[PDB]
């Protein structure tokens, strides 16, 4: 393995052994699960493991609901690691499907991973103000458009010739922002709405998801090499600089270390970015919690769980999640 610099306290949701335990009722209702060599494969992702390091402060229906995100976000993903994911109108006919749900109701024959979406959409939604319903649909369709995007690259030859050039695309596929919106919902808060588009919260968020797919990028290095995938930092470091294999990984130990020193730096900005924007008490609490319970969460828990998933230790058998 390989160590970062994370000065941040693990935390773990207490009601984690029952989440984890009937974490395959949901994905298996919904017809995303459909053998028991799916659900094994389920199992050894880690993935209501997960979401309780992302929503420790979540317990009973809103850590489930953290597990059925995370349940669903990954068998999502894995639908794009064959052809679908080398053909941008194949790969966009998908996530179309998918993304209308945060529009209305879904059709009938739409594929069994848009109706396990539109589940968890509305779950995440209802009790939430509209405002910030409509922000969180937003960074869904980020997310949605960025694997249109992955799949352009792939189609056209065109791998990412630079550092910038990933960030710009991989900052969006990456999923930390629905993932650090979800935690506000388990933990029923919403952090001030001008404080999210605060210059420093905006930085402290594209600290989350810089570290974050630098993590990603390191623990699947062996995967991405075997299946010689290109847009992979560690690859691509080694195009724009000529450096090595090494180098490229010291070179990403000190930007995750950098960007966290930085964070740090950030955080002490907080009470002076409350004054700025005339929060009042509630909304000074409000904020502390976004800190402590969303960012400082999807920090922490992606580096524990990115050190024991079994992701990063029978291709096509979840196709039919992606057949309407
Ligand atoms: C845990 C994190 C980062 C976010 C919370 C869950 C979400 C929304 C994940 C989005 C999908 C994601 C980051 C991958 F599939 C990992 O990237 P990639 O496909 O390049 O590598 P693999 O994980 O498939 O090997
Ligand atoms: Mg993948
Ligand atoms: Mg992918
Ligand atoms: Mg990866």
């Amino acid at each position: 393995d390989v160590d970062f610099h994370i000065p941040l306290p693990g935390r773990q949701s207490p009601d984690h052994a029952r989440a984890e335990a009937e974490q395959l009722a949901w994905p298996r209702s919904l017809g995303l699960i459909r053998s028991d060599a799916a659900a094994e494969r389920h199992l050894r992702g880690g993935y209501a493991d997960l979401a309780s390091r992302f929503y420790p402060h979540a317990t009973g229906a809103d850590l489930d609901l953290g597990v059925d995100l995370m349940s669903w976000a990954f068998l999502f993903d894995d639908l794009f690691d064959g052809p679908r994911g080398e053909n941008p109108e194949d790969t966009k006919q998908l996530t179309d499907q998918v993304a209308a749900a945060l529009d209305g109701p879904l059709p009938d024959t739409a594929p069994p991973i848009a109706h396990g979406f539109a589940d968890i959409w509305r779950r995440t939604c209802e009790g939430m103000t509209p405002a910030w319903c409509a922000r969180s649909a937003r960074h869904w369709r980020n997310y949605f458009d960025g694997y249109v995007d992955e799949a352009e690259s792939r189609f056209w030859n065109a791998p990412c010739d630079s550092a910038a050039q990933y960030l710009a695309m991989r900052r969006h596929t990456i999923g930390v922002q629905p993932t650090v919106d979800l935690a506000e919902r388990a933990g029923r808060f919403e952090v001030p709405h001008r404080v999210f588009d605060s210059a420093v919260m905006s930085a402290m968020l594209q600290i989350a998801v810089d570290v974050n797919l630098l993590l990603n990028d390191i623990a699947s290095l062996e995967k991405e090499e075997a299946r010689g995938e290109q847009n992979n930092m560690v690859m691509i470091l080694r195009r724009e600089h000529g450096w090595s294999k090494s180098r490229s990984v010291s070179h990403m130990q000190n930007e995750v270390r950098a960007r966290l020193e930085q964070y740090l730096l950030l955080e002490s900005c907080l009470p002076k970015v409350g004054e700025i924007y005339q929060l009042d008490t509630a909304e000074r609490e409000a904020l502390e919690r976004y800190r402590t319970d969303a960012v400082r969460t999807v920090i922490r828990g992606s580096y524990d769980w990115h050190r024991s998933s079994g992701r990063y230790d029978a291709q096509g058998y979840l196709e039919e999640l992606g057949s309407s």
